[PDB]
């Protein structure tokens, strides 16, 4: 599968934009979820991807701009594969594409973008996740755009149903399913044979009918029996052991408002915790006593008051030989796998000089036009020198008629 031409078959005919995917290889991380206690984490590598895309106000011109960045990070252990969108900016200067059409091109370079990182990272048997965080912020990537008075930014709720209507399409290539602790009728053959898919919303503050208020149009037509959004966590899917201390039960990401709050909670337990033949390694919080309540005190953070919030989502694979009834397995040991390389970028960078990739762009300055325009030929220099090549990337002109 090609990035380029996938990009090209979803944008409006006509519509041109330069894209640079600049990926690492999976290198060893920490676990995304805590062991339990008299457990070892289980064995994690991590692929970073990004993708930046830009524009040519004027064609044959070597001036771009650009106009929206993504990065997203890919997980894999033995029984999970998780696809986490780290970063996503845009800078502002969208306008300048002449004939831009109204659909939103920023959503279906995401959707895009995802799509096919999960095609490509997809293996045989084993579940696979996407899954974000939502909410209005300081993203990294591109300074002084925010003082650029074309930059039109969401706010908190508006970035929720955005993000949601980024992912209902590739949701909805997926098989409907039935429920995981659901009835066992014989929906268990049927969505075995085929590749099936649910998305998760959360949103800390809001009941299941505000909730459903974020949901796409497209949930209204679903049947009762086999909803495609559903509001809660899919604990069952995605951990082994859902009677585990609620501190290993929730995923670990990079800047993540639960993440930090996981911390808070975690720096409650005793700090004999975790040394050798500990009689404090519970790994049961002072404040927090159940995953129940864990959601329900999110709700009380910085990021889920005085009127912010933030929504969490995880959209649920399940390949063909699995449905989503069957609990998600262990691959602890008591106290490396195959990755598949067919989504790599334009250039495969070190993961010293990919940090140095998104830290060179994130030095730059995107405030107005001429400076942006800089910084991109600036950035896009870069890469090609770290990547070893005179010229990184590929130009996509869009296909789409409908």
């Amino acid at each position: 599968v090609d990035l380029g031409d996938s990009l090209a078959k979803v944008l409006p005919t006509g519509v041109k934009v330069t894209i640079r995917h600049i990926s690492s290889a999976p290198s060893p991380c920490v676990a995304l979820f805590a062991a339990p206690p008299g457990e070892e984490p289980e064995s994690t590598f991590c692929e970073n991807h990004f993708l930046a895309v830009s524009i040519s106000p004027n064609e044959n011109e070597e001036s771009e701009v650009i106009i929206f960045g993504i990065e997203v990070l890919v997980y894999g252990t033995a029984h999970l594969t998780t696809i986490f969108v780290s970063k996503a900016d845009s800078t502002g200067y969208l306008h300048l594409l002449k004939n831009a059409p109204k659909v939103s091109l920023l959503r279906l370079i995401s959707n895009a973008f995802l799509s096919f990182l999960v095609q490509t990272h997809q293996r045989p048997g084993v579940r696979l996740m996407v899954s974000l965080f939502a909410r209005a912020q300081n993203q990294y990537l591109f300074p002084g755009s925010i003082e650029n008075p074309e930059k039109h930014v969401l706010d908190d709720r508006g970035l929720i149903k955005w993000w949601c209507r980024v992912i209902d399409p590739i949701l909805r290539e997926y098989e409907p399913e039935t429920g995981s602790h659901e009835k066992a009728v014989d929906d268990q053959t049927q969505e075995s044979a085929k590749s099936s898919a649910t998305a998760f919303l959360i949103v800390p503050g809001c009941d299941k009918f505000e909730t459903r208020g974020f949901f796409p149009i497209t949930a209204r037509s679903d049947g009762k029996d086999r909803p495609r959004w559903l509001n809660s966590y899919p604990l069952h899917q995605l951990c082994d052991n859902p009677n585990a201390p609620p501190r290993c039960l929730v995923p670990r990401f990079p800047d993540d408002p639960k993440t930090r709050f996981l911390i808070d909670l975690d720096d409650e337990l005793p700090e004999s915790t975790g040394a050798a033949g500990s009689k404090e390694n519970s790994g049961h919080w002072r404040s927090v006593k159940s995953l129940a309540q864990f959601w329900e005190m999110m709700s009380f953070r910085q990021e889920c008051s005085a009127g912010r919030l933030v929504g969490f989502l995880w959209l649920v694979i399940n390949p063909p030989g699995l449905v989503n009834s069957v609990q998600m397995t262990s691959s602890r040991v008591a106290s490396a796998f195959f990755w598949p390389d067919t989504g790599r970028g334009h250039a495969v960078l070190s993961e010293e000089d990919y940090k140095a990739a998104i830290n060179f762009l994130i030095d730059q300055d995107f405030n107005t036009k001429h400076k942006a325009i800089a910084s991109t030929k600036a950035w896009a220099e870069k890469v090609a020198s770290l990547a070893d090549q005179l010229w990184v990337g590929q130009r996509v002109e869009g296909r789409n008629a409908t």
